[PDB]
């Protein structure tokens, strides 16, 4: 718990869970704020800042774009962790010239959060975007910059929430279309779970260099499963459409933006596997063995709030 934490994009959906986690964890806790006026919702910077300053976290001013208040945070941490959301991700090339001028950082996390880059074959639009990532790994790689990329696939609110249906915020209760033959296992964690298991990571100096890749074994389902643990908590049966990859994959060049995005996502996921692949010991690490003891929230106790 001697590790100091830095946070960017503190107040983002995912950001927030990460620090929480580092406080719960007891670790010095510090998160990157302007003490500007933007056009961020004011409720909710307001509501989390006011929060996590009542919970001991310091802030420390400065802005991404501003580099000399990047290298002067910086400077007073060990472990920088940029948190997905707002910040673009070519950015993380400023962040990076921050981290070296600093010199200090043990470890950094870049803007993971998602599927491992360097294991997909996804197609555009969302394939681009998924190699903007990986071109960052290989400019933190080259810097010689301490690093964990944090690989934590589906997250519960994002694709479970609504069993990755378009234009649906909630479960569907009747009917229900299957990319693929449903038979892909896929990977699901709640928000505050990946808080968690990231600063798990951050204190676990076995780390150093690696992917951390979070597959929850409870958790790890394919969508005819996610189907029918769902369709056993409503005590009904939905009816059901599974549409071919070539049906799908020609749906994805037709759409406008973002569905076409959506929908690639979805493709990569739902029947490319992104989330099913063995890891490499020397270069991977597999959260739920090393980190047997994090008690996760079910892909089953998540659905209940929706029954």
């Amino acid at each position: 718990t001697e590790n100091k934490i830095l946070i960017l994009g503190p107040t983002g959906a995912i950001g927030r869970h990460i620090v929480w986690a580092s406080i719960k964890a007891g670790n010095p806790t510090y998160a990157l704020v302007r003490k500007t006026i933007t056009a961020a919702n004011p409720e909710t910077k307001e509501e989390l800042i006011d929060n996590y300053q009542s919970l001991g976290v310091i802030l420390l001013e400065g802005d991404i774009n501003d580099h000399e208040t990047l290298v002067k945070a910086i400077k007073q941490v060990d472990i920088v962790i940029c948190a997905a959301g707002r910040l673009l991700i070519e950015d993380q090339v400023k962040i990076i010239k921050a981290i070296k001028e600093a010199g200090n950082v043990k470890k950094f996390f870049p803007s993971e959060f998602g599927l491992d880059v360097d294991r997909h074959d996804a197609v555009e639009p969302v394939r681009q975007v998924f190699e903007e990532k990986a071109s960052i790994r290989r400019v933190i790689e080259a810097e010689g910059v301490p690093y964990t990329y944090l690989c934590c696939h589906a997250f519960t609110g994002y694709f479970l929430r609504n069993l990755a249906q378009l234009d649906a915020t909630d479960p569907p209760r009747d009917k229900v279309v299957i990319l693929g033959d449903g038979n892909v296992k896929g990977a699901y964690v709640t928000e505050a779970d990946v808080g968690t298991f990231t600063i798990r990571a951050a204190n676990d100096p076995n780390t150093l260099n690696k992917a951390v890749h979070i597959r929850l074994p409870k958790n790890y389902l394919t969508q005819n499963e996610v189907i029918a643990l769902w369709e056993k908590k409503i005590g009904k049966t939905l009816e059901k459409t599974y549409v071919s990859e070539e049906q799908v994959l020609k749906d994805i060049q037709e759409s406008s933006f973002p569905h076409n995005y959506l929908l690639a996502l979805y493709h990569s996921q739902q029947i490319k596997g992104d989330a099913v692949y063995e890891i490499d010991p020397a270069k991977d690490i597999e959260a739920s063995e090393a980190y047997p003891d994090v008690t996760y929230t079910t892909a089953d106790e998540y659905l209940n709030q929706f029954v």
